[PDB]
């Protein structure tokens, strides 16, 4: 009922080799795993978000984004990132983001507690 | 049952004037409701996230993330916006948070799709 | 000549007690030394940036940047920092920034080689 | 004199079309001229910098920054972008950045200020 829902939902992977499952709602929800190719990260970690159910029609991509606690039932990193970004369907579907990964630190420290990068996930590899 | 369960569940208020209602999980959810005092946006919007129900106990915050994709009943913004930060305790309790705010563009737009701030959210005004 | 010139240029002091130095010259330089209060870093490190001379007369702020290369004769810390933003006049005069900082990082440390965060000037600590 | 002085030294291009033209100092001066293929800009700009000018010698990259401020005699965007990032040489050479565009506003509007980007700069388009 929204209208990437069945365009989002599945298994992307982005440049580092990391896989991110997950299944978006007709009101908006997204719900799934990631597991990270690199980092203090072992096997799948919850996940959830939100994204536009009905996006413009002129061509524009869909914005989303989600969270991952960094931690599972392996490991506690300590730390959370945030992916927000949007879905650009057709043949070489796309979900473009930009991320934030804070960590937990005491108040001197918070200066250096936020990471920023960049995230391309496809469909295929 | 989470270390900072009942310490962020509640509703928060950031120097913008904007309110932030969230319940924390035993199991790191965040589940709520975000109303913006700035930009198009009208009303309460639909958040999910995650936060480290485990954090550390060397006097480190806590890390944790949540996602608003700016549609509701009211309006649709074609964007979302995510938070990324850490929860620290105490008489002061304050959640610090650095955010992106990615909207759906063409290809083309793309490059100034994704605006970047920093919220910080207090217990009161 | 340029409309903030005597506005910017001086010393100014952020949030974490580092000490920002600065002459703004009529055509848009920025030159000076900052001194930070923390981090991989001792005495005065050199800076060069760029303001715009001739800013709107709205009551708009006076766009920014300049960057910090963590180099000298005493320490060199591989990496560099970038503050964007923008001066505000009046009795509270304040330089708002966010910066980035980028570590030289081997390709696979890539994804973690960079930090952000925001710091605030003002002319008095 | 610096490690990557001529690695640096000359004319890049990014995925957008812009052009990037940039002389590498002994010292860790960066200058030059930026030409935007997008946004509120025509012809060249004036770009100042920095760069480590002894970068660790284990693979890792060498970190630099660099600031344009978008007035020049045919234009003025009443804003500034620094790129923070990192040059990695070879046959394939590269400059990774992320940048950060900030607009000047007004205080009620400094919340959507800054935008937040990616550029990779090659020596080949
Ligand atoms: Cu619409
Ligand atoms: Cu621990
Ligand atoms: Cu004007
Ligand atoms: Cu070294």
């Amino acid at each position: 009922m929204g209208r990437d829902e069945a365009g989002i939902t599945g298994t992307w992977y982005n440049q580092l080799g990391s896989t991110f499952i997950v299944t978006a709602g007709a009101d908006g929800a997204l719900t799934g795993t990631y597991e990270s190719a690199v980092g203090n990260a072992e096997s799948r970690y919850v996940l959830t978000g939100r994204y536009d159910s009905a996006p413009a029609t002129d061509g524009s991509g869909t914005a989303l984004g989600w969270t991952v606690a960094w931690k599972n039932n392996y490991r506690n990193a300590h730390s959370a990132t945030t992916w927000s970004g949007q879905y650009v369907g057709g043949a070489e579907a796309r979900i473009n983001t930009q991320w934030l990964l804070t960590a937990g630190t005491t108040e001197a420290n918070a200066w250096k507690s936020t990471l920023v990068g960049h995230d391309t996930f496809t469909k295929v590899k």
